[PDB]
């Protein structure tokens, strides 16, 4: 037997950082969960009980806090690239670092119509994420994403003209509820190293904001022919607005809301045009994915 | 042996309702999870296998959908009272109904600075809840609550002057992070029946909004001496603003964020005035409760 | 306004303890999650910012570890009573302690048909719990429970003869699946203090084992007329076997498994006597409760 | 823009099946959660709103129930292969099916030392899983796994001799607690189609049982030099016992239990040889992975 692949590190490292402006008194907080996994010439820790090649996962944890102390933690694409680069530069025998960051929302409170200097609210479990792979001699690959963005529209969604055979019971519809949890990932062109990542810093927050805005607007305005058709429109627009993105991937559950026939009860009408009360279904759910790239 | 207490019913009934304004084209959605438990002269179903006294839980489920079809579902205090009253009026041998409703957020989307007519976002897992107990001959008791409101302030929280003995290691502090998930419940004076509940309908949404606003403002503005002292200030203000509330209860976790001493690493300073990077603690947590009533 | 009720303390304190037998080499592990909430003359911490009355929740955490170091942690009824008694004896102004303990399963592994001396498996998320209320001058009240015991029987459950009216669609049945998650609580007679709790130590583990055995056997053997009738049989037997229990409470979800009509597809028969494939329903669920005491 | 990859289908389809032996009266139950995603010539549903190419996800759901009705559901490797093959044979334009199955435990109850004919218990949230990829013209690729197997040993784990630098605070140890949740996957050699999968049916359950047994025994008996070294020993043995497996992958969290220094309290000794009470840490955790194949 032989080791074909190996990676190890620290998962679920929660980190908070505060920035304090001395001039204005305004404070800004960041909270993330970080995972770092390393690869390199570490096979002997598995095969020969040779721990000399192991950077202890506890040390990886320490390094995350130290790096957060000495560097900006925003945008997360930059922080992840700094953190990953550290490991390949510091340890001769480590040749790849894989950094995943989940950013949690702390939105500044408005009190009496004014932004509060040091108080924050968690408005939604929506996350902004990055995956950064730093591979020695191959640069820095960054995938940015948003997840946990949950939306619903109550009309202007249709689904008809699908394949009908002996397995089909679904009725065609010209008016249905459409609800999903959006997971959208945009993959950046490969960067040569940290200097190049630094050179593009302003694009990271702007592209996240664009991806979010395009997602929300397209969802709200499309008279949707299917989840497939609407998601494609989203991806197309993101690629058109940021040339440094190579691909956009969406993964969307179709969270079903079923009509409830109440006609058995005093002829009550609650289907088709008369549908007012619906039963949200926890499971099963449709799952629709697509990756869109350039011609 | 004897049956000392018994209740039964249907839990986790998910319900969605849409309202469509024909004039303006605007749609509004409501989504709730409902639980209904009944009590009454049902002991024989337990002791003698006499199912004749059982309103099937499946029928309770049907009744929830039918009631939602025929009545407004907002404010939830009214819907819960209608639903509970139904059971005690319809079934001679049922003498109490206990209705719990959790309302999920579907907030209308703003697209290009304008409210969208039929598209919604789940902004946070904050819930608005009601517990309604309808007891034959004793009226209607309603407890209203908000839960899952998660906040953090990065300064203007202190904790010093507590009891110190041989079990104490905690250092006094004049500047700490304070973060909590707010669970706040206000208990209404007993109502004589549905007519009286209807007469107070406008107060329900207004009091919820007040409770939320007081919670947020007090949290943001109090230079907090402890969770205990700040929560009391919140409860006092709510009672002062709505005379029909008898008690206010708060239950607040104290979600700790620990300083990280980094001085072992090149004398890096990250404690006290120099603290920038902290470690959020998932557990354990303080838990502080109080019920405030009138003199 | 006035403080009507107040309690505070530490929740979610995870504790592990190991016992090492020097003679046999055998090790035994215990793992629990503990919550302690205190009451007493603490109103001024809320109303006047007087922290002098506060035993810090951090100190409560320390006390839990110290008490676990110096005392047996099994049975949990004894440990909870020791822990609660500590607070009312140590602090003059604290008059009640409320201790909740959840015990996690670590079952010794069998390797090659022999018990291993120091290796354990988590066989199920079933928990054994205690709630201990120690109130100065009123003794010690203990509620013991098991929870998270999930069972299913594929036949020998019936449900017919229930009330039928205009809200009823449920068909009577003489053969259905019955599945539930068992939550069973037995409440001990009040104990005068720690000496009396110590005197009954052997009864705690034995009664837990009896409650579990009666639950499982009755579920498996009863040709069940309803959840109500079967649960009553369980409670009756527990009360008959332990005279020091005053009441038994069961709370049981009815986790539904629905027949799937496949007759639309090539006349395939999958209902009634021909039912083989079913759809488990995540929600809604029946919820049936009962508290049984002595005549 | 162009569609680079696309797949869609139904997730979270819960299925239960019962087998009834008419001769013995014994019943056996199976419960699974199934996901099926399809690929093929479906780009136009995304780009042109052409639903004619879409097998509706609702129809995929129906197909899962129909297939479960007409075929054995055990071993899951066989059921997944039947289900996946169906889609590529039935629909000309579908060229790959991806089937994931999670099998839930329903273990027959022992009542009075005898196996009960129709009553079952969920002993642990451990799962047995399969991933089956059926690709037209490329055969059937099957990955089998176990997950959610949670174990702990209280001694006979060491960790010393790791890299020490200016980022390191971790002390070397010759005696620690080791606890993990095991995720183990074995990848079968590619099968040419369903006939070949059928020919190997007996190997599936036997290999699962072997993988489980090797995991448990090695964990219990290894005087572990690290998670890395112990997991390698596990993987090596599995590959030696089943020649039709190409690779074994383990992914193991290192769930930390920290010593608690109590010496500040009356010189109480609870570290090193005197350690009895520990604090389980919910996060962060080490994460160690390895894929082992043949020379
Ligand atoms: O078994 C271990 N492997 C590791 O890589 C490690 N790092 N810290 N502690 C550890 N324990
Ligand atoms: O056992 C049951 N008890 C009930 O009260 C009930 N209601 N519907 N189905 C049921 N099954
Ligand atoms: O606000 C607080 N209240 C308390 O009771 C406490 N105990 N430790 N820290 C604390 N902070
Ligand atoms: O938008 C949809 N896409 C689909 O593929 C599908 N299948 N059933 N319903 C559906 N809705
Ligand atoms: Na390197
Ligand atoms: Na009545
Ligand atoms: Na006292
Ligand atoms: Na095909
Ligand atoms: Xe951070
Ligand atoms: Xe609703
Ligand atoms: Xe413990
Ligand atoms: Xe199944």
């Amino acid at each position: 037997s032989a080791v074909k692949a190996a990676r190890y590190g620290k998962d679920n490292v929660r980190v908070y950082k505060v920035h304090k402006d001395e001039k204005t008194g305004v404070q800004t907080v960041y909270e993330m969960t970080v995972c770092v996994l390393l690869e390199g010439e570490i096979e002997t820790s598995y095969t020969k009980a040779d721990n000399s090649v192991i950077v202890a996962t506890d040390s990886i944890k320490n390094t995350i806090y130290i790096t957060a102390k000495q560097n900006p933690v925003t945008p997360p694409e930059l922080f992840g690239s700094i953190l990953g680069t550290h490991f390949i530069e510091k340890y001769n025998h480590i040749h790849a670092a894989h950094v995943n960051i989940v950013c949690h929302r702390w939105t500044r409170m408005d009190i009496d119509g004014k932004p509060h200097p040091h108080s924050f609210i968690r408005d939604s479990e929506e996350k902004r994420n990055v995956q950064v792979d730093v591979v020695e001699g191959k640069g820095i690959d960054i995938k940015s994403s948003l997840s946990g963005l949950t939306v619903l529209k109550s009309t202007n969604s249709q689904f008809w003209g699908f394949l009908r055979d002996e397995y089909t019971t679904l009725k065609e519809t010209w008016d249905r509820i459409l609800s999903t949890d959006v997971d959208a990932t945009w993959q950046w062109k490969n960067f040569s190293g940290l200097q190049e990542v630094r050179s593009h810093v302003p694009k990271f927050d702007a592209t996240w904001a664009t991806a979010r805005e395009v997602t929300l607007k397209t969802f709200a305005e499309d008279n949707s022919a299917s989840v497939q058709a609407t998601m494609y429109k989203m991806a197309e627009q993101i690629l058109a607005r940021q040339q440094l993105i190579e691909t956009v991937e969406y993964s969307l559950p179709n969270k079903h809301y079923f009509e409830i026939d109440l006609s058995w009860h005093k002829g009550l009408q609650n289907t088709g045009k008369n549908a007012e009360v619906f039963a949200p279904q926890s499971d099963p759910n449709g799952l629709i994915k697509c990756t869109v790239g350039r011609s």
